[PDB]
């Protein structure tokens, strides 16, 4: 559960949210392959509850009915499809389980879901799985509600309910049994991890019960014994009785506090700096390397659902979420996962977000199929964040330098700063409101490169900016704070 089962030299992940199927199965073969990205992390393939009041949400998808492969993303043969040719490609799958609960108490009983399956929350009949009343916790929660009602007892954040959703009784063998059914279902169709939705509010032991009855990876794609990858999704800012480190016997935890102190520093909030970044990882009261999953925004933050607050970096704040995007993907902490979204019509009254519930670009609820432009961007109103230069570039970065350690750090006490990754990358930042121009030491061997931030490598020469690197490792770096993208990188593979 801590091995990545990524092809060897591919070191991220990208969260393709909300996308169908035959998109991710054409997107595997036509970018994701020939750029080397490692992974795509998956919306929910399960059925869910299909919810008109608001107009088909994002987050109906985190509303189970039953595990028949049946969403607005496709059916269990566009899945089984998408699976095969993405491996066949070298680029894995990892499904969004979201195995803590079924849907919410008070959504109405009938068969408005997904694939048309009976559902009745209010006697808790999901025939489709089957589950029954005995199969949750109504009896075992102790709060008046029957919902988590204070996040000090670490008792009620694991038996009650998650804003209303019914709450699965986890230490049964059946539910366990249930559960690790849909699991083997699609670790033999050759997904390769999981993202465990809600563990924070699940036991570690009841997870660790369900991961014992796991199957080894498809021996068609993968090597005998290979385990499947686990990311839990643990949110701990601290201050809580659970900690993230109660999970690490069953495998990685989602790092939040990441990508909000990154947020925190990019836009120089109480004071803080890009120098403080020296010392960036384990220093920094964060989960070790090998148990992290790193991001700098999520499908929940992204439209202040989660938990970070007003400092998570979106799209929206193109500019420096480039810059956190570019930091994360060349520093050697953890496992990083891209982000990449679609546009909805952000409306703040008072301070918040009232369009927060929009989903996937949609006609009459369909969702839209993902069109691409001369450019190579997105239409149909996908941002494609994993598409951009900036981002996509990094992500070839991080390849070209992995197992690099860090080395020749540079700051000037404020926020230019800069690193390098051994002797196969460096690269430079510029948060500060003045100019950066000086002479750094980088590891690098001689020769002229190609910054990857502002252009690309075609045919032996850059379609940007160019550092001459001298003999003894020296180049000069020119960043101005006006620049459409204040950070330079240059890696081995850059090299004319
Ligand atoms: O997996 C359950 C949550 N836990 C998660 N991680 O721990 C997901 O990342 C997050 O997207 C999920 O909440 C999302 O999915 C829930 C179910 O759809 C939404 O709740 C919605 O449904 C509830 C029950 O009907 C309502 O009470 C609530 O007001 C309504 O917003 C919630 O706001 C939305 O952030
Ligand atoms: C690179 O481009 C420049 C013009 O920008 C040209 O002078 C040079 O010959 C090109 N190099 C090669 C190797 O073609
Ligand atoms: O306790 C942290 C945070 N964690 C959550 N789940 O793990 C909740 O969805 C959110 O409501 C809660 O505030
Ligand atoms: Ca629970
Ligand atoms: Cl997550």
């Amino acid at each position: 559960q801590y091995s990545p089962n990524t092809q060897q030299g591919r070191t991220s992940i990208v969260h393709l949210f909300e996308w169908r199927w035959v998109d991710i199965a054409l997107e595997c073969e036509r970018y994701l392959a020939p750029k080397g990205f490692g992974g795509v992390q998956v919306s929910p393939p399960n059925e869910n509850v299909a919810i008109y009041n608001p107009f088909r949400p994002w987050w109906e998808r985190y509303q189970p009915v039953s595990y028949k492969l049946c969403t607005r993303s496709g059916n269990e043969d566009e899945f089984r499809n998408m699976v095969t040719r993405c491996n066949n490609v070298g680029v894995r799958i990892y499904v969004d389980a979201v195995i803590n609960h079924m849907c919410g108490n008070a959504v109405s009983a009938g068969t408005s879901s997904t694939c048309g399956s009976y559902f009745n929350p209010g006697s808790r009949d999901f025939p489709a799985v089957p589950y029954s009343g005995w199969d949750f916790n109504d009896g075992k929660c102790k709060t008046g509600s029957g919902d988590i009602e204070n996040y000090n007892d670490a008792t009620q954040v694991r038996d009650c309910r998650l804003t209303g959703l019914l709450d699965l009784a986890l230490e049964k063998d059946y539910v366990r049994s249930k559960i690790a059914e849909y699991m083997n279902h699609l670790i033999d169709i050759g997904v390769a991890g999981f993202r465990l939705d809600a563990s924070k509010h699940m036991w570690p032991g009841d997870i660790k019960a369900i991961l014992d009855k796991l199957h080894n990876l498809n021996s068609n794609w993968f090597p005998a014994g290979s385990k499947p990858f686990i990311y839990q999704e643990v949110i701990d800012l601290g201050g809580e009785p659970i900690k993230s480190s109660d999970y690490f016997g069953n495998g990685r935890v989602t790092e939040f506090k990441y990508g909000a102190k990154l947020g925190t520093v990019i836009r120089k909030w109480n004071g803080e700096k890009m120098s403080y970044l020296k010392n960036w990882g384990e220093g920094w009261g964060f989960v070790p390397s090998d148990r992290a999953l790193v991001f700098v925004d999520n499908h929940d933050n992204q439209r202040g659902h989660g938990a970070g607050g007003a400092s998570i970096l979106t799209f929206w704040d193109a500019r420096l979420y480039k810059m956190a995007v570019g930091f994360m993907l060349a520093h050697p902490y953890g496992f990083t996962r891209v982000m990449s979204s679609y546009r909805w019509p952000r409306q703040f009254q008072n301070g918040n977000d009232v369009n927060d519930w929009v989903g996937p670009p949609n006609n009459n609820g369909v969702i839209k199929e993902v069109t691409i432009n001369p450019d190579t961007t997105c239409g149909n109103d996908w941002v494609c964040e994993h598409r951009w230069r900036q981002i996509r570039n990094m992500v070839i970065f991080r390849n070209v330098v992995d197992g690099q350690p860090f080395t020749n750090w540079y700051d000037n006490g404020s926020n230019q700063v800069a690193f390098g990754r051994g002797n196969r990358g460096f690269i430079v930042f510029n948060n500060d409101d003045w100019s950066f121009s000086l002479t750094l030491q980088t590891g690098l061997p001689a020769g002229t490169y190609c910054d990857v931030i502002s252009g690309d490598k075609i045919n032996g020469n850059c379609t940007g900016i160019k550092i001459y690197v001298s003999d003894d490792g020296k180049a000069h770096f020119s960043i101005s704070n006006s620049a459409e993208d204040p950070f330079i990188a240059i890696h081995a593979e850059s090299k004319l």
